């Protein structure tokens, strides 16, 4: 039916996402970061964006909406190391968490959600967005699991008129990711399937 192409999206987004809130920023350097956990684990996170370089120094406490590259590890010394990529904001909160406007489109005719969370956060990745999105449209519209539900795309549209969006197609582009956004200035989030 698919391509394995699809197979690769599908294995990736139907995956959950680990969370963490409250960790601290061990290291910084050119393209990752070193966070301790609240629960003592390490997580060693990828940024290969120039646009999205985060400048959190050494201390500083982050929140983690990030996707595993491979599996977590015991080293000798007894620590567990997460390997993660992007999903690091700052830990500011919303006064009351907040329910995105997102309207999925499938063939043209409107789907209803299903399990679509409020989020508490002021600022989510990009990339963040990208998972719960297209999370949501593989476990509740089917996204990937068959050869008539390969394409599309998402997109989001801020207050002042700037957009963002993705093509469902093919993976994200984390090479290209832009800052993370201010959730509560978005207006409208529109996702399609093809």
């Amino acid at each position: 039916s698919t391509n394995d192409n699809i197979k690769d999206l599908l294995d990736w987004y139907s995956s959950g996402s680990d969370t963490f809130t409250n960790s601290e920023v061990l290291d910084n350097s050119l393209g990752s970061m070193r966070i301790k956990n609240t629960d003592g684990s390490i997580s060693l996170i990828i940024f290969p964006s120039p646009y999205y370089s985060p400048a959190f120094t050494k201390g500083e406490k982050v929140d983690l909406n990030t996707k595993r590259t491979k599996k977590s590890q015991h080293t000798s010394e007894g620590t567990y190391i997460h390997f993660q990529i992007s999903g690091v904001t700052n830990t500011e909160k919303l006064p009351t968490p907040i329910e995105l406007p997102l309207k999925v489109k499938v063939h043209g005719k409107d789907s209803p959600l299903k399990y679509w969370p409020k989020f508490d956060k002021k600022q989510l990745a990009i990339s963040t967005l990208d998972f719960e999105i297209r999370h949501q449209l593989t476990q509740t519209h089917g996204l990937y699991r068959s050869s008539d539900k390969t394409g599309g795309y998402w997109k989001i549209t801020m207050n002042d008129g700037s957009t963002y969006q993705s093509d469902l197609s093919k993976k994200f582009e984390y090479n290209t990711e832009k800052p993370p956004i201010n959730i509560d200035e978005i207006k409208t989030i529109e996702a399609e399937i093809n």
